[PDB]
């Protein structure tokens, strides 16, 4: 219920008021609900959540939203530069992910988000396949840490998802990937890297099981697209996940994650248009006119784009390269020091969003012990876990070494009352052992409380 | 057009560009663009565009630009905003007379709450009615995103005709009711026309049958209540009717906020629950999704808040009042113009035909003189969807003129097809595969560097 703390702060609105209020009254509430929120994230309190969160950064982003504000991409002879800008994120992200390698067919749109991006990419696959192999009982075969957008894609349009097992490193298990492959297989996918654990799957081997058997193969570099080259640049192991690839028909990459753009954007990339254009939808006979979608939506936040767009030229090739440096050090040194607590332990090798695990103590009190000094960490079950996927907020001077103190004590407290669960460590305790519709339901009443008005 | 004007990026630079540089660029196609929609020549698009509005939900966006409502913890300012959106707007929307049932999310536009209504429908029907070929009925005219939905989500739309007025023939819709059925749609009102189809009727007959009725209320959500307040005649389309079980409502449209917001009401939380995402065994923790996305664009839902308080009660009615006085004023101008005919009889939203006239070639004179209107067939028809922007000083008359003037021409020269006219004209003319063809070649063209 800390989800509602404004319930006796600021008057509920349950309808209209007659009389418009005061613009300087609604900007006083925003503005002091600013102060009580941006302290976790600009202080470098949450995992992931804000990626850039410089003030500077922000403020330029705010001034390319407002100059942008009334963009609307449905109209491209209205905004032409909007258009400009879409097509230009999407040619400057190709080329950035080995596009000059496919032959300059690299092709693809910018979307809402992540999910967007891998949705429309399942949507295509099942599309393209039925078309052209004539597949009518779609099957998708992705690992068991690919993103749960994938079984979203599965139940919205109608693919049998095949989720398969990891290996000791916390990466596809490609052989029992081979194994998944039937007749019916429209696509493969890898993640570059996977959100659970921060590790890359073999890509070239991914890709490569794909190409043999004529299917298409994504990969999900939501998270690592804009991280990845660099630190292959860097002196960082990373192996080539990307349209060098041949087997790789498909990649999406956000903007709004490491690209530093505003919240609301993402792009899609296909190997070539022949697979793009399966993605559209183009309406026709209806008599509001010729109607043509790329994406999913119709009226779309122009302005997004505009700071995707910007974002991406603030920074060039040497802040993307600088960004990464930071964060992978300020990673090394994290890693280092979560290594050297005794009951600790990482999940397989990640570059810089770090799973943690204890085999010896309750991680969800451990976990619990960091929400009580204001740390706001993703949990995680199947193992039980808590990660840490480091920003430039995480970069930021004592960040790292304020965290490894936190941690320290917190697993003190733990290692002296084992038996301690409280606060929200019975809650993630009970959700991991819990029957998948009591889960359902919890999730459901969960969802309820957030749109309550009182 | 700026392809010379202004470099083109098809890689990253080297170094970063200044931040000043970049300002200069985008303020410079700002400038450029700003007229067309400002000056009151574009149909819909942009639906307040007042600097003083615009400059406060700027400054809406800059406050809360980080909020991310996948993350309730940390910014539950957000999730406060979308429950007082739903809230708001289904109490305008007759949601009282449900008894408090009425409930709903934010979603990123009209096209997401059209297609996420349907896959509710669907699953609904699957779980409860043991429908695995679901079918979906609604009039032709009904939004295209109605086949978006019926492609993405597998179910079999079933398009039906319309009556004289441009509204929903009913008895048509009836005799496309199968077992197969999972909802009937009707507009209030439907983007080509402007006309509210007969939402009583449509509901009185998905209730009769068990099935879900949805209404489309995008364009008229914030205009229908408010009109009908102001004694103009609209038939009732909303909650206030037992039959009705869903409403879709954009307020980045007559709601004032900044685009990438509208909103999905369902009756009842039983029919909601069945449009949420769970994910129960994933690695990554338990993952809840209310709508399509992932991450959101916070801020958004904070502009549409924001314009919604500002305005309240007296703002939407104010409002109203000259876009139904500005339509008024235009439709009677067009009735004083014999070559011309409105389709039915819309409130705000006017379709322009012809019977003796191209209507594409009067839509061409119109370009001319920088009117930005939206071509229509089935039949050859342009509209213009009045907003706030044409109810500005002499906008409707400027119109007027221009549209006395087109009819002249044409008339004077009935072979006259320039400019877009022949294109419009050979699209209405041409079979669906070219249409597909061409218009993935436009797409294409959009993305081209
Ligand atoms: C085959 O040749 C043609 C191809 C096209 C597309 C046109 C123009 N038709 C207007 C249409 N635009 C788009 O589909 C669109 C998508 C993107 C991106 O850019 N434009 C549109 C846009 C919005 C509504 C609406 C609405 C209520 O929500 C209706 C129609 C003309 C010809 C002759
Ligand atoms: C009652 O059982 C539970 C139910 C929930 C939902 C939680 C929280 N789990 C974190 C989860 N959040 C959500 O699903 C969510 C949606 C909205 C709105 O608010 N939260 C999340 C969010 C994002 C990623 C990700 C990613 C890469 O894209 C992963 C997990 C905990 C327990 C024990």
């Amino acid at each position: 219920s800390q989800i509602k703390p404004y319930r006796d702060r600021f008057p509920s609105h349950a309808r209209l008021p007659r009389a418009g209020l005061p613009r300087a009254e609604i900007l006083a509430e925003i503005a002091a609900m600013g102060a009580a929120e941006s302290p976790a994230w600009r202080d470098g309190y949450a995992s992931g959540a804000v990626y850039h969160g410089d003030e500077h950064h922000i403020a330029f982003l705010n001034e390319v939203y407002a100059l942008q504000s009334q963009s609307n991409p449905l109209h491209p002879d209205l905004w032409p530069s909007t258009a400009k800008f879409e097509a230009e994120v999407v040619a400057m992200t190709a080329h950035m992910l080995g596009g000059d390698a496919a032959g300059g067919t690299v092709c693809g749109t910018v979307t809402s988000g992540g999910t967007e991006s891998l949705l429309l990419a399942m949507k295509t696959y099942r599309d393209w396949a039925r078309a052209t192999k004539g597949i009518t009982a779609p099957e998708a075969v992705v690992p068991v840490s690919a993103h749960a957008a994938f079984d979203k894609a599965a139940q919205y349009f109608g693919i049998k998802l095949v989720r398969t097992p990891l290996d000791a490193d916390y990466r596809a298990d490609v052989a029992a990937m081979r194994e998944a492959i039937t007749p019916n297989t429209v696509v493969v996918a890898g993640s570059a890297p996977g959100f659970p654990h921060g590790v890359v799957d073999p890509i070239p081997e991914i890709a490569a099981l794909a190409a043999e058997h004529g299917i298409g193969c994504h990969v999900d570099a939501c998270l690592g697209g804009f991280i990845l080259p660099w630190a292959e640049r860097l002196g960082y192991p990373v192996p080539p996940f990307d349209f060098r690839l041949e087997g790789v028909t498909s990649v999406s990459a956000d903007t709004h994650k490491y690209g530093y753009g505003a919240k609301g954007t993402s792009v899609i990339l296909y190997r070539r248009p022949d697979l793009l254009h399966y993605q559209y939808f183009i309406a026709a006979d209806w008599p509001g006119g010729i109607y043509a979608s790329p994406t999913f939506a119709g009226s779309r936040p122009g302005a997004l784009s505009a700071t995707a767009w910007a974002a991406m030229l603030s920074l060039g090739e040497e802040g993307y390269l600088d960004a990464t440096r930071r964060i992978l050090q300020a990673a090394d040194r994290l890693k280092a020091g979560v290594r050297a607590i005794p009951s600790l332990k990482i999940l397989g090798d990640p570059l810089w969003v770090i799973a943690v695990a204890s085999d010896e103590l309750n991680i969800y009190q451990v976990m619990e012990e960091m929400a009580g000094r204001g740390w706001r960490l993703n949990g995680l079950h199947r193992p039980p876990a808590f990660h840490v996927a480091l920003t430039l907020r995480h970069t930021e001077p004592g960040v790292v070494d304020r965290f490894l103190a936190d941690l320290q004590d917190a697993v003190a407290q733990v290692r002296a009352h084992p038996e301690k669960a409280t606060g929200m460590a019975p809650v993630y305790g009970m959700a991991a052992a819990a029957p998948p519709e009591l889960v359902r339901q919890v999730s459901t009443g969960f969802i309820d409380l957030l749109y309550e008005v009182h």
